[PDB]
């Protein structure tokens, strides 16, 4: 597998993800790293360039968890090179590790690792209803959870309950723990949890979400495709109201 | 807040430069900015603490610069603060310059970002996910020592989470690599940031499944079960690791 990325995008001939060998693709002679294995073969990274094709990590979302997973990977690699060409501490220029995924600086003892951005996913459950939302940043008519990052010095609890006010302005209750699950092109580790309404009424901020209501578990709209957690946040939301 | 100084402005002050903050007589600052010989450098307000401000100075003082650990007897919401603190100011110096560009960098006003005055890129800080768990045989815990530290103080077991993995499988994989113990009935508690340097703590309890104890003793000095209401020197309270040794200890109480 031929991972071709730059900029946060990756070389898509056709919109399939490049497989078979260097000979057809023009990597002869270019610079590539190993940096997974699927189906019992080799995955490579090439940071580079093409004038036709570079693509974001969302289209090819449809292909295989496990190489979805390594391709965003490669994208994520790529661009934590890019990010630290300079050495944030003291300007100088920086290079590769040939011993681990990170950068040394030439000028200074200072390095930097990948960026694992720990973040929550939450769903709400007033009565025999759940709190679904469509977003401003992806208008898809998807109506869905509250999602958002967690901060210095907060708890995944206190990230929850701050991300709440901010997007919907509810406070909540009896946090419960679902599951998680590790995202590869920004390289992040989400969080599943559950709550449950204590108090206040949805004043949406629109520069996040276009809209927010409660929805009975009789009565829901269009949801996120079977498989993603947030729609086993849901599911299990909806069971538990219908079981109420 | 981001802001300068003045004559009259109080609260907690977390000076801070290179993961070590001003702690005079090992407590953390408290009171006017003229106490604190404050006045005229520039503070962000990080938080507040019962109505007063908490404080980022990004300053180094001659003395009494040590780690945050010596304040872990503050209240954890304070405490928290304190390590947000340090954690910011590790994070400001580690981004002066731009890593795309290489040009100057300028702190964003409105959430703890640094954006770049050429470029169009910004970074946010960076934090660690982590898991530590402890397993629970019936009326028995485990309780391990690290030959990194003698300090006599047996814990549970902790570990970064790896690129790719969820929290689920940190936990099993930590566990086999420190202990060779299989876990069964994992359950999350809660979550703790821990400050050494940019840790988030995600806290589980799990229960012996199968397996013998094999350690690295290049790691572990040693690994026991100890019963729940006999546990040796254990690591003191505002620690997430003491939170799941005493609800673990409260499980086994409700069932004996
Ligand atoms: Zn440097
Ligand atoms: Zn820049």
């Amino acid at each position: 597998w031929w991972v071709v990325s730059h900029e946060q995008k990756l070389w898509l001939p056709k919109g399939e993800l490049p497989y078979g060998e260097a000979a057809n693709f023009d990597l002869v002679g270019q610079r590539a790293l190993q940096i997974g294995e699927w189906q019992g073969e080799p995955v490579w990274l090439v940071q580079q360039q093409r004038r036709h094709d570079m693509g974001s990590v969302r289209q090819v979302i449809d292909l295989d968890v496990g190489l979805f997973q390594l391709a965003g990977r490669g994208v994520q690699l790529a661009e934590f090179y890019r990010s630290h060409k300079y050495c944030g501490y003291c300007g100088h220029e920086m290079y590769p590790s040939k011993t681990e995924w990170a950068m040394l600086c030439s000028h200074c003892r200072e390095r930097y690792y990948p960026q694992i951005a720990p973040c929550i996913i939450v769903a709400i459950r007033r009565d025999d209803s759940i709190l679904l939302a469509q977003h401003t940043r992806h208008r898809n008519g998807v109506h869905t959870v509250l999602a958002g990052f967690v901060e210095v010095g907060e708890t995944l609890e206190q990230a929850v309950a701050r991300e709440v006010m901010e997007q919907s302005g509810i406070k909540v209750k009896n946090l419960r723990y679902v599951t998680s699950q590790p995202w590869p092109f920004p390289q992040s580790l989400m969080t599943a949890f559950m709550a449950e309404y204590d108090s206040g009424d949805i004043v949406i901020d629109p520069k996040e979400l276009l809209e927010a209501n409660w929805y009975r578990y009789d009565d829901l709209p269009l949801l996120p495709p079977p498989g993603t957690v947030a729609r086993r946040l849901i599911e299990d939301t909806v069971a538990m109201c219908r079981a109420e």
